[PDB]
């Protein structure tokens, strides 16, 4: 288990270490063979090195089996060439590993249904994984243009593009509830139709997973009306972008969410939340997303499903007994971790 | 006030007449000058005439100032050439009047917040009008295509296309809360950027209305988290399609929703719900959407804002005191109307 840790800025260092606390606990208990190294990245790298993703790091990530990322950026670096901004470093990391799928879970922890914008009856049991295609679609599609009279943008997809992302959805599903929902716009768009036909074909290779298809428009209504019925959801770049933001509001605290990006290279696990520089060094940062990313790591990069679920379990309980401030509570960073560990051992 | 009534199929005839009951009540009270004629349309037209939109009707709609539509279609006609299917008649109606904007309100009636999938605190006070562009975008965009290797679809927009729909949003807003939100994908797409720049330009002509812009992805999160802060929302075809389905689930009963389509020709007002043939002639059909379309008609086609609000008010109360079966109640069609009239006079 060779992990590259890129603590990042602001609260990165503190929340990341909390994850490490957890990984370290499991290595000891389960004899996992954990081997990790921390590398400069983000604001910290620009400052110590003049650039966000220095060669030692790049080499660091390439020689590892997983990257655990903290948070990156802040006001301190809002005014530099894009050539060397924290965000560009993130962008480069992702490209260097040719990461084509973005994984984003949305789950309502038993007893935390109160923070959801939805009624409790509906919020209860939500546990959805949105798999978004990250390299193709309209966002990158050519021809693109603007006039004084019109503007155009092309939504285009290749069989191989659809194929790869679909493959990650099926593999993701087998480790979960083995139920996949592909989202297209088949009734109206050629692209939609092509996407549907390809996922159906790929699907033949995974008899152990149920496959269903839905219109993005229908899917939007369903993520509100009965989000508890989905497992894995896969779709294009723009639709996945919309559907993950939507789903991200279900649990009611955009601070509890981890995120993973898979592809050909070393996989990246990272909390969805920001840097929150105001809080750096105070203790108090909620390590929940960092821990949940550590857990994403065990499952998706190491296939250690059993453990990932163990950890998820621990945080679920930690959240109830010693909820952090962000959840109307007082447990600071260390306090919270401690309680997670307690349900670990 | 020359209205063309196209009762349609199934429960159309019954719910439409209930609206008429209401219009008739107001004409008497307010001396409105109402003059309407009922014309064959849908399943009924195919059967009596061999086609869904016979010339007497077409001529009917063209010589009127507003079209009040009931519901159209059913199993009875699910198997005919598309040349003459009910749905094609709808499609033709809309094209013959060159209707470019689709208006769809989503409101949570005081005290009906219980039917919303959202928590009451959040559901309370929702009253949003989604204005969707209906003729352009990706749905109609060329070049389009499919291969065995790839598929493409173009999202394209002309200044004049954006201009017209924006104009209907500003005009719609002045009659409401004078607050418009334009939704684009400006940060990533040329099209997005072009749409934003044009709505901002058009906007200069309406100093009396506040204009704000949002990313569709952000908007999706907002329609769940705090839908009560919007008034009028305007966007492209696909985004408007997604955003209206999303918003349609807020009130928790897809049977209470009216809909309007505006453009160059005679405007069309119609309930969102289906035919529900199982119920035809039993009484029991919920006329709420038909009445709310009648009200949409007063506001949008006749500028009778004051009245539309009077009617809306009446139905709000009817819903509470004599809720129809669909809302766990017993008031049938006539019963419900009667109670609406009561709060009318």
């Amino acid at each position: 288990m060779k992990v590259a840790v890129l603590p990042g800025d602001g609260i990165g260092p503190e929340v990341t270490e909390a994850a490490l606390k957890v990984l370290r606990a499991l290595d000891e208990a389960e004899g996992l063979g954990l081997a990790y190294e921390v590398f400069p990245f983000g604001g910290a790298a620009i400052d110590a090195f003049g650039e966000p993703f220095p060669e030692p790091t790049r080499k660091g990530v390439e020689e590892a089996e997983a990257v655990l990322l903290g948070s990156v950026g802040g006001p301190k670096w809002d005014g530099l060439p894009r050539k060397i901004s924290p965000e560009t470093g993130l962008l480069s990391l992702r490209k260097s590993q040719d990461l084509f799928a973005n994984l984003r879970p949305a789950k309502v922890f038993p007893g935390l249904e109160r923070l959801s914008p939805l009624k409790e009856e509906i919020a209860r049991g939500v546990d959805v994984l949105i798999v978004r295609e990250l390299t193709g679609g309209i966002y990158f599609g050519e021809p693109r243009g603007m006039s004084e009279a019109e503007a155009w943008n092309t939504e285009r997809y290749s069989k191989p593009e659809v194929e790869r992302v679909a493959r990650v959805a099926f593999e993701a599903a087998r480790k979960r509830r083995k139920h996949v929902v592909s989202v297209d716009k088949a009734n109206v768009l050629e692209v939609g139709e092509f996407w549907r036909k390809t996922v159906e074909e790929v699907g033949r290779g995974y008899p152990d997973v149920a496959l269903e298809h839905q219109y993005v428009d229908a899917m939007a209504m369903h993520l509100v009306r009965s989000p508890a019925r989905f497992d894995v959801v896969v779709t294009g770049n723009i639709f996945g972008d919309i559907l993950s933001d939507l789903a991200s509001v279900l649990p009611g605290s955009l601070g509890l969410l981890p995120s993973a990006s898979l592809g050909r290279g070393t996989p990246v696990f990272e909390p969805v939340h920001g840097s929150a520089p105001d809080i750096a060094g105070k203790g108090i940062a909620n390590p929940t997303a960092a821990i949940l990313s550590a857990a994403m790591m065990l499952e998706h990069a190491f296939g250690l499903v059993e453990l990932a679920r163990k950890v998820e379990d621990a945080v679920a309980k930690a959240l109830l007994e010693t909820p952090p401030p962000d959840l109307g509570g007082s447990a600071g960073t260390e306090a919270f971790t401690a309680t997670v560990l307690r349900h670990l051992a």
